[PDB]
């Protein structure tokens, strides 16, 4: 159902965005996650948007990360500027029934999992 896609290599101090498309159905009464799992570490959320459009950001990610959907085209999307080498990972995409709250930031409140999409910065 969720199809992520942007990945690739990419150069540190520049920006990247990455898209996730969900399959069949509208998504837009679904609220839409960024995990990222980088090498060696355990999943990590990034940013959500509720289904209101409002913005949820990690606690410890410091505002880097802008999320914005297209409900005209099954589309949620990632923007990462001044990507720095940190930014390596698999992304995933998830999809939520829950509302905007603080439960936003946590993994177990999404039901739907992307396939992931790898994002390498290097020089």
């Amino acid at each position: 159902q969720l199809v992520e896609s942007g990945g690739g290599l990419v150069q540190p101090g520049g920006s990247l965005r990455l898209s996730c498309a969900a399959s069949g159905r509208t998504f837009s009464s679904y609220s839409m996650g960024w995990f990222r799992q980088a090498p060696g570490k355990a999943r990590e959320f990034v940013v959500a948007i509720s289904k209101g459009g409002y913005k949820y950001d990690a606690v410890s990610l410091e505002g880097r990360f802008t999320i914005s959907r297209d409900n005209a085209k099954n589309t949620v999307y990632l923007q990462i500027n001044s990507l720095r080498p940190e930014d390596t990972a698999v992304y995933y995409c998830a999809s939520s029934r829950a509302y905007g709250s603080s439960r936003l930031r946590l993994a177990d409140t999404y039901e739907y999992w992307g396939q992931g999409t790898l994002v390498t910065v290097s020089s």
